[PDB]
């Protein structure tokens, strides 16, 4: 026995894995099966750490795992000294990728839901706090946070629903470029032959 | 997209990583690569949520992980009242296995050794009180305990290393039955396609 193909083995099955636990994250978010998002959240954190180098695209793999938790955790010890959507917007805006029209929606939608989640929440000190870490149009967001004015028609316009939705459907690319990974195909094929 | 048979592949391939790396923390514990263990340990941990419902061989499987866990901690909040050793020695009389002369031996061996590690980091008042759990050659241990006589000959033959010797051997067997399992198979196919 090799132990240097061993290892070899272990970490062509490590980026199997963590294909396979990326599209059930993903499946997850889009359904809004919590628990179930929770756990493969879990399982992809504890897999990657069996990789100490990863390719371009495990990298790409990992970093939407990364923004896909902060995204979740958005309303909810996090040593950061920023709340969890200020940490979806830094892994988004570095994350290898076209910087499309829909990559800047989802930015801006982000940047609006990491102040709005604050006041739903009735925490106004840390909705300035927020706005001043990100940001006429940066005057008029000031004055809505001072008032408490939530409801604002700017906020129904840059909604929670409307960040979940675009990113939903950034998801739906992921799924489907992800949907044939060996582990995944595998188990449709033995699933099919029951059946 | 049905949301049944999604759910069905999702248990496949968690079945699939079971094996994987019920395998691999087989390897590290008859290795001694210890970080590699506690990685592998972390991971099978994650991947057992994943399953609400085990079959009969899944049970075994993670039932073999509980034990090799339980016997590499065996020398270090952990609820349970009771030592790492004294733990392993309730999952392996449990499991489901033959009690052959190797199942024997190795209860005996944990048995000795869960009251001499206890000796061994200088807390006798815990050997004591693992003795009277677990426990003529019983008034011979319990003096032996009492002078503090770590190194009599008794336990030069019930030592730790040859309960480690005992337990690697019944490894070996395990890693064997599973060296075949699916996707340790496939990746190790894939090593070789390049090599
Ligand atoms: C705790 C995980 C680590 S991992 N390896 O990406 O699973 C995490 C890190 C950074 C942002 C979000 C989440
Ligand atoms: C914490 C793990 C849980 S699991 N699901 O078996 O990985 C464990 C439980 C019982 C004994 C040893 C270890």
């Amino acid at each position: 026995e090799d132990a240097g193909l061993v290892a070899e083995a272990e970490a062509v099955a490590a980026g199997w894995m963590l294909d396979f636990l990326c599209l059930s994250l993903c499946r997850a978010f889009r359904d809004g099966r919590s628990e179930d998002f929770r756990r493969t959240r879990n399982s992809a954190e504890a897999i990657i750490h069996g990789l100490s180098s990863l390719t371009a695209c495990q990298l790409r793999t990992i970093y939407i795992c990364q923004f896909l938790t902060r995204i979740a955790a958005g309303k909810t010890q996090f040593d950061e000294r920023i709340t969890p959507l200020e940490s979806a917007l830094m892994i988004w805006g570095s994350i290898e990728k076209e910087h499309d029209k829909l990559h800047e929606e989802i930015q801006n939608l982000i940047k609006i839901q990491a102040i709005a989640v604050c006041m739903e929440n009735g925490n106004f000190k840390e909705a300035e706090e927020v706005f001043e870490r990100i940001f006429p149009f940066k005057s008029k967001l000031l004055m809505i946070i001072s008032q408490k004015d939530t409801f604002h028609s700017f906020f129904q316009h840059f909604s929670y629903n409307h960040m979940m939705e675009k990113i939903k459907s950034y998801v739906n690319y992921v799924l489907s470029e992800k949907s044939s990974t060996f582990l995944m195909k595998a188990a449709a094929k033995v699933v099919e032959s029951k059946r």
